[PDB]
């Protein structure tokens, strides 16, 4: 427990709380003075204080009696997708049914509806077939009790039946109603007046087919047609609209769409139920994917023998695929044929005549339309990569083909004007076949550009994905596992495959070699046979918790974002996989911040100790302005469209009772540990299950192998940003009132770290104008220029020693924070904040680790990568593995996935990607070059160390002359220099000048001293210097140098002779180096806050 005060934290009374009490599970000592109770919900009723537990109580109590009902009448108890649906009906929601078919859907509606009805409240059941209708019907009446009233109309209806039915509904007594859709949709205004507590559609694309439906469902739960038509209207102009707090709705609860749900009325239920019809995409797969170095049917064979019954083979054309059809029909193997019999040899399959099922890549991609059953299929066989070709002549080239070449080359420009003739035209004009085809060989990356048939082939991802899935699926609540081979001749095709594969389903292949063939055939089998038997239960629900909106778009990406509730002010997506269902939602930033009411500017002392007093921020979307307050209005603005974060967090209370376990994933660093706890801290009473786990990327690899480094919120770190934000606010606060004693302006220093910086630049500017010495630029000739002292006049140089060696040259470390905000913001005209953006865009959606580093450590991992990707470039023996250091919590910032930036633009190109702008993709580049750089062989040189004399003074100079043997040159330059002898040269052209020795300021220079001397951390350097430009103390100019303007100059100056102590960088590195400490756990937390209070008590009598 971190001693600390959360202002709206108790469970009960929603008021103030502690931290401990919260983080067991107890409300505040104004509802509770009993530190030990037997009971909250006894305890807190003996108090008469209970207000708002009693939810909580009857909600497991009402929850419980659910789970015992359904335990009883059903055979077994509900499921995991069966157990966040009761925990949602029990709340009174309305949403879309998450799940594959046969884990009791029908069965849990039937159950829900005999439950409420039990209760005393009235429901409806919609189907789409009269069938569905009867036997639903024929369920309930054999398991219902003579106290519930069962009612149902259909087509074939008895003749007194049929009546009386209407006879019941016109009485508007039933307690469940059973029926068809197309009673819906005829009995439109019947239906609309009567009002229900409970609705369930077995299949909602009947019910979505017409749009009155929408209305009159959403008139049966219980809101008006005038509410139903102002939302239309509010959701046809564009924006959102607030449902009516004062509204007491129904229960809505509908199948998974199986098409796509289009219109304007859908959106009504985002509006008005606070959920989404979101169609089931799984991506839940666990296929083995292997390719084999040839066409060679030899080794087709042998498999063949290996995998028995269970196979389906994909050919190129249909001619060869009857080639392939004649070969091992001639072989007398099971044959079968999708171009003729589609229908026939489908189903003799389907039983177990036909071992072997052979198709095309377009005739069985689009014609398994009917059923496509996976518990059959168990390798699929790929003969030749699906691909597209594309011929390259005058004509035939697609538009996108001259498109990026004449774009470069210089036609297109002209607001991407699109004629194929112009585009012929131009072809005839510039150029000429063999220059065409270099050209389209030279911009086309990643693709496949076959010079010699003149075609340009493209992998057909989508359409190998979409084929492989079919030997991979949940059945029974167990996903089945796969194969799928791949017959490749051509190493080109099979990378680019292979890459983008890598991209979009996140799945890598293996060869031949590296495969343990009757290993996986007996898993397959083994996973089959386990599908087989009694499904004993397994599936759980689970939730994830991120701080950014982004992480959650990229998360839903490789996870299969189905249906989206939006709860309160925040919206959770859930995902359908293999172990369950996967909730995950973004909380949009921090949660708690320290109040500037009461205390030491913050923190309230007490019994000795410190005790830090939090509350709920608000961030208004009109000004911006951020505030801890507990205002109802904006103080800058007046306006009430604010983001109160209470509502996030009482939203994520409400969420937590629905999961099982709950995991935070937060950023790795300190800063999103201070996050994980303020959150955790929260939910605690709550729900007793919460964890941490740490996302160095945001991909499947990386929040897998997170979670496999599943723990608990370590403390040191939360107290370590407690200690740097308390040093922030209390020196901030006294600087910031010192400054306003002498200048008048109310917010002026914003920290420690900021003044001694503002201290550089300021004497920065004094140092660089005496720094000023005279120099001359010498052009020999035949060489280089020669920069060397002021006033030289004998217009010869003469060379006194010269000798060569033969270095090997090794690489630059790969990026850190420092490197990256450096080179990145050098190489670009860029400032350090904006690249620092760009690189937490790159981070968040999945390209680089993360970001906020200052360790160079590699994992065999990211090696692997690099390995990788020279392996497919086509130079992996200029590999270099180099863990750099050892020591270190993050890896250095590298890309993730071995796809270099030119790939990148020809898969946003191709449409499969990106919404990553210009300097995105540069910025990538940049890392991407200097990772690869990082893990490339050294460089075999030969470089000489020249001591010429000039003037008659001795000046030693070294260079590199030639390259022996070329290794990470490949992607960072190496400058190669003119050879030198040991004669005398003469100098062309003497250029007088006074450069200064010691140079001005850029912001790269900056971020490089600080950290040099060793001031801050990764999750500060940019914003530190930002400051600076915010506060108005630092300007650009021509050069962008860093200068300080005469506000800053004065005040550096005012707070330099005064408080000098408090802003000396040899106090600053001692206060960063103990926070650091504090960090590891190796320095003690409330002592080093008495220390910075004990400066502070110096510092505020002045
Ligand atoms: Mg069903
Ligand atoms: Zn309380
Ligand atoms: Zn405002």
């Amino acid at each position: 427990a971190v001693n600390s005060k959360y202002h709206h934290s108790c469970i009960n009374c929603g008021g103030l709380n502690t931290d401990e009490r919260n983080e067991r599970g107890l409300p505040c000592e104004v509802c509770l003075p009993e530190d030990s109770p037997s009971d909250i919900y006894r305890a807190l009723l003996e108090r008469k204080t209970l207000k708002e537990y009693r939810f909580y109580h009857e909600f497991w109590n009402e929850y419980e009696d659910f789970r015992s009902f359904f335990k009883k009448k059903f055979g077994k108890d509900l499921t995991g997708y069966q157990r966040l649906w009761a925990k949602r009906i029990v709340q009174g929601k309305s949403f879309t049914m998450v799940a594959p078919t046969g884990v009791g859907k029908t069965t849990f509606g039937m159950m829900t509806a005999l439950w409420l009805a039990r209760k005393g409240k009235k429901s409806a059941l919609v189907f789409p077939t009269v069938t569905l209708v009867k036997q639903t019907l024929e369920r309930l009446q054999k398991l219902a009790d003579e106290k519930v009233k069962i009612f149902g109309f259909y087509s074939s209806m008895k003749k007194e039946e049929k009546e009386k039915f209407e006879k019941s509904f016109e009485e508007d007594d039933y307690h469940i109603l059973v029926f068809s859709t197309q009673f819906v949709s005829k009995n439109r205004e019947k239906l609309s007046q009567k009002r229900f507590d409970f609705v369930f559609v077995d299949d909602v694309d009947a019910v979505l087919k017409a749009s009155r439906n929408i209305d009159t469902l959403l008139m049966m739960v219980g809101i008006p047609e005038e509410i139903i038509r102002k939302a239309f209207s509010t959701i046809k102009q564009g924006k959102i609209y607030e449902r009516p707090k004062n509204l007491k709705p129904g229960i809505l609860v509908v199948s998974s769409a199986t098409a796509k749900p289009r219109g304007i009325r859908p959106l009504l239920f985002r509006d008005l139920l606070n959920f989404t019809v979101g169609r089931l995409v799984s991506v839940a797969r666990n296929i083995t994917h292997v390719r084999i170095s040839s066409r060679s049917k030899e080794k087709l064979v042998e498999l063949l023998e290996i995998f028995r019954d269970g196979i389906l083979i994909f050919a190129q054309t249909e001619e060869e695929g009857k080639e392939l059809y004649e070969y091992l029909k001639r072989f007398k193997f099971n044959v079968g044929e999708t171009w003729s019999e589609f229908e026939k040899n489908f189903e003799d399959f389907k039983v177990g005549k036909i071992n072997i099922l052979i198709g095309v890549q377009a005739y069985y991609g689009k014609l398994t339309r009917g059923v496509d059953l996976p518990e059959r299929i168990k390798y699929v066989i790929f003969w030749g990569t699906p691909s597209m070709r594309f011929s390259l002549e005058l004509d035939k080239a697609p538009r996108f083909v001259l498109a990026r070449v004449l774009k470069e080359m210089g036609l297109i420009k002209a607001q991407e004007n699109p004629d194929v003739e112009e585009l012929r035209k131009i072809a005839k004009e510039h150029l000429t076949q063999k220059e065409f085809v270099e050209k389209v060989k030279e911009m086309f990356r990643g693709v496949v550009v076959k010079d010699e048939d003149l075609e340009l082939i493209i992998p057909d991802v989508y359409t190998y994905i979409q084929a492989s899935g079919r030997s991979s699926r949940i059945l029974n609540g167990v996903l089945v596992k796969g194969v799928s081979v791949i017959f490749e001749e051509d190493e080109e095709i099979f990378e680019s495959l292979k890459t983008r594969l890598l991209l979009i389903a996140e799945e890598e292949i293996i060869e031949e070699a590296e495969a343990n063939w009757k290993e996986l055939v007996h898993e397959v089998e083994e996973s089959r046979r386990r599908s087989e038997r009694e499904l004993t239960d397994t599936s759980r629900s689970l939730l994830i918790i991120v701080e950014s909106p982004t992480k959650a778009e990229t998360l839903s990406r490789f996870l299969g974002r189905a249906s989206s509730r939006k709860e309160r002010n925040i919206i959770v997506h859930e995902a359908v996989t293999g172990e369950g269902v996967i909730l995950f939602t973004a909380t949009r930033g921090h949660v708690y911040d320290l109040v500037t009411k009461g205390g030491i500017h913050g923190v309230e002392e007490e019994n000795g100790k410190f005790v830090p007093v939090y509350n709920s921020l608000k961030r208004c979307r009109d000004c911006g302005y951020q505030f801890t307050e507990d205002r109802d209005e904006c103080p800058v603005c007046s306006s009430k469209n604010i983001d109160d974060k209470t509502e996030t967090l009482r939203a994520l209370r409400e969420i937590s009772l629905e999961a099982d376990e709950i995991l935070v994933a937060t950023d790795p660093d300190v800063e999103g540990e201070k996050i994980s706890w303020d959150v955790t801290q929260y939910l605690l009473p709550s729900t007793r299950s919460l964890r941490r786990i740490e996302m160095h990327e945001i991909t499947r690899y990386g929040f897998k192998k997170a979670r496999e480094s599943v723990r608990f919120v370590d403390f040191n770190l939360v107290k370590a940003q407690i200690v740097r934000r308390v040093q922030d606010r209390w020196i901030g606060f006294e600087l910031s009132g010192k400054l306003q004693k002498r200048f008048g302006r109310s917010n002026l220093s914003a920290g420690r770290v900021q003044s001694t910086v503002l201290g550089w630049i300021v004497e920065r500017e004094e140092e660089y104008k005496k720094s000023e010495k005279d120099f001359t630029l010498l052009v020999l000739e035949n060489g280089v220029n020669l920069e060397v002292e002021g006033k030289i006049a004998d217009d010869v140089v003469t060379v006194v020693e010269l000798q060569e060696a033969e270095e090997e040259k090794n690489p630059l470390p790969p990026y850190t924070t420092s490197s990256a905000l450096s080179e990145i913001s050098q190489k670009l005209r860029l400032g350090v904040q904006e690249v620092m953006d760009i690189l937490q865009d790159l981070f968040e959606k999945g390209f680089i680790t993360y970001h906020r580093t200052d360790s160079t450590r590699i994992s065999l991992e990211g090696q692997n990568v690099a390995r990788t990707y020279l392996r497919k470039i086509g130079k992996e023996d200029i590999f270099m593995g180099r863990s750099w250091s050892t020591e270190g919590a993050h890896e250095a910032i590298r890309p993730v996935k071995p796809i270099d930036a030119r790939e990148l633009e020809e898969m946003i190109e191709e449409g499969l990607i990106a919404d990553l702008t210009k300097k995105h993709l540069r910025v990538y580049e940049l890392i991407f070059n200097r990772f690869l750089a990082s893990q490339s062989a050294a460089v075999k040189v030969k470089k000489q160390i020249v001591t010429v004399d000039v003037d008659g003074k001795r000046m030693g100079i070294e260079q590199i002359v030639e390259i022996l043997r070329d290794g990470w040159n490949l992607f960072v330059p190496l400058t190669v220099s003119p050879r030198f002898e040991h004669r005398t040269y003469k100098i062309k052209e003497k250029k007088f000048y006074k450069k200064h020795t010691v140079p001005l300021f850029t912001q790269a220079s900056i971020v490089e001293e600080m950290k040099k001397r060793g001031i801050g951390r990764p999750s500060t350097y940019a914003k530190i210097v930002e400051v600076l430009f915010r506060r108005g103390y630092v300007y650009e100019d021509k050069y962008k140098r860093v200068r300080p303007t005469r506000f800053g100059v004065m005040v550096y100056s005012y707070l330099k002779e005064r408080y000098e102590k408090y802003v000396t960088e040899e106090t600053t590195r001692r206060l960063e180096e103990i926070m650091d400490k504090v960090e590891r756990g190796e320095e003690d937390y409330q002592a080093t806050l008495r220390l910075l209070y004990e400066e502070i008590k110096s510092l505020m009598e002045e």
